[PDB]
């Protein structure tokens, strides 16, 4: 019993983190295979940042201009290409802690787990949602750009984040493993406003099913609704529109707990509309929604 | 910027994990060096532990009844004592993974990290504190017993806690790596009720420090307070009392935001007075008790 934000064991990618150099700009690369995957803005100066031109800059700089270190040993770097926002750096020496690894790009309300580091030496782990505005709500200091987030499916590593950027409104934005931002994001110091940051209806839900299992169950109430009398008040407090897909995905959480899906749509919808008049659930004054519906069923099942 | 609750890099704690079978009790074990500790109820069947006597169930065991698997290999079990109310098992291989180490016993109101594994395989982390009732609130199943808490400095891994037992209200107790039990609490399935879980005062003020640092300020007001008019306020909140011995633990804070400590006594007592009028802080609701103000310290200056 009990139920926690939890991070994915972060060994695996602790094995994977070095530190970075180039001229005056040092940030955390990830090694896997014989390739250091790190942010491109790794060859800007802060001044560079405010308007660069990544290609113009690249030309500037040789192999031996990447400095790349892991612990204390450094590794010779005999190429290096630039796709979309990531520095690919051929290194001689396959990093032999290299896990079973996949890039996957994720979609908004999708949790991961970050390994925020620092010079390549890791800090700290904790658990994120990809928001719907694409941005995420982390913690990240200068010196850690290039950490990762990542998702683990028994013994393979799903890389889905590495960090870049931290928008004038101190959230953050970043690119998967191929270096494409997650939404509308640019690595330039520039005005960038995010859009609606909507709270995740499916999470939510899922959450709240979690509660229920360990014995939270105040909020259940006499009623039920349908999808689109749901939705119209999902619209009115800024929620993500549900859809049967997400009825579909809650479907083994209904199931255990004997709570149809509509009928837990009705408990929150009278939470959004009442508040929660100072009470709790697991822990929470607010409804959370960084936990899918799997995190839940792996959590609440003991997954390793 | 940005605060997030943050474990601990789990690889060094990974790396330490087994599987320790005794009949047809399967839980967690902790390597160092050529010592395997885990909860003396690995011994008991479920009829054992409504009244278990120990001395008199170990008598019956052997090395040879205590199965360590590390990974997919069985270790050599060559001696078995118990200490308090944890088993050592020696082995004849040391850990070569075994990390810098010490053990100690945290005073309540002191926060760690939480490994949780199943049959000796970590499924995941998350950040916990030592309540001022000596129980920790965790997220357990059956077979996580002997999972292990932590903290971190650099290299060197703090043992401080292993998890023995659910009370009946789904709150959790455990022992240091001495095998004492935190708190009143015995390792027998019995009626153990948990006394009041005051808030850890000096870690909220921690957090609303961690607020201003990072932009929440909405909360700051015009007043200041004493210790003494604090804490009327704090035993009225059931807030553990305030000395002078956390006031000056806040020193670093204080000087580095220029709130003076009794100001933000001052904003914390309003707060509780008033309370939150349905606003956030830290994208919290309420006032958050499980970060230390060297956890501050720590996540806000990017320690490694
Ligand atoms: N929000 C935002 C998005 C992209 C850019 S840009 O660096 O591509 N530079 C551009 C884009 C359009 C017009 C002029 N410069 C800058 C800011
Ligand atoms: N809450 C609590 C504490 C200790 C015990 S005992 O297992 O030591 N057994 C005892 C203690 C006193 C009287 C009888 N049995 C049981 C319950």
């Amino acid at each position: 019993s009990g139920f926690r934000k939890m991070a994915f064991p972060s060994g695996k990618v602790e094995g994977c983190m070095v530190q970075v150099t180039c001229g005056t700009t040092t940030l955390n690369g990830l090694w896997l295979d014989d390739v250091v995957y790190c942010p491109r803005h790794v060859i800007c100066t802060s001044e560079d940042m405010l308007n660069p031109n990544y290609e113009d800059l690249l030309i500037r700089k040789s192999n031996h201009n990447f400095l790349v270190q892991a612990g204390n040993v450094q590794l010779r770097v005999i190429g290096h290409s630039m796709q979309n926002c990531v520095l690919k750096l051929k290194v001689d020496t396959a990093n032999p802690k290299t896990p079973k690894y996949k890039f996957v790009r994720i979609q908004p309300g999708q949790t991961f787990s970050v390994l925020a580091c620092y010079n390549g030496s890791p800090s700290g782990v904790y658990q994120c949602a990809m928001r719907p505005n694409f941005t995420i709500k982390g913690s990240f200091l200068n010196g850690s750009c290039g950490s990762v987030g990542f998702n683990i499916d028994y013994d393979c590593v799903s890389f889905c984040y590495m960090h870049h950027m931290e928008l004038p409104t101190g959230v953050h934005a970043g690119t998967d493993l191929e270096g494409n931002f997650y939404g509308p994001f640019v690595d330039r110091q520039t005005a960038q406003a995010a859009g609606t940051d909507t709270t995740i209806t499916v999470n939510v839900l899922a959450w709240l099913y979690a509660a229920v299992i360990n014995g939270d169950r105040w909020f259940l109430n006499r009623f039920t609704t349908t999808l689109n009398d749901f939705n119209l008040v999902a619209m009115k407090y800024n929620y993500e529109p549900l859809t049967q897909d997400h009825v579909d995905i809650l479907g083994p959480l209904s199931a255990q707990t004997g709570i149809a899906v509509l009928d837990m749509c009705a408990s929150l919808k009278e939470l959004l509309q009442n508040g929660m008049n100072g009470r709790t659930i697991l822990g929470s004054a607010l409804l959370e929604d960084e936990f899918t519906p799997f995190d839940v069923v792996r959590q609440c099942s003991g997954v390793t």
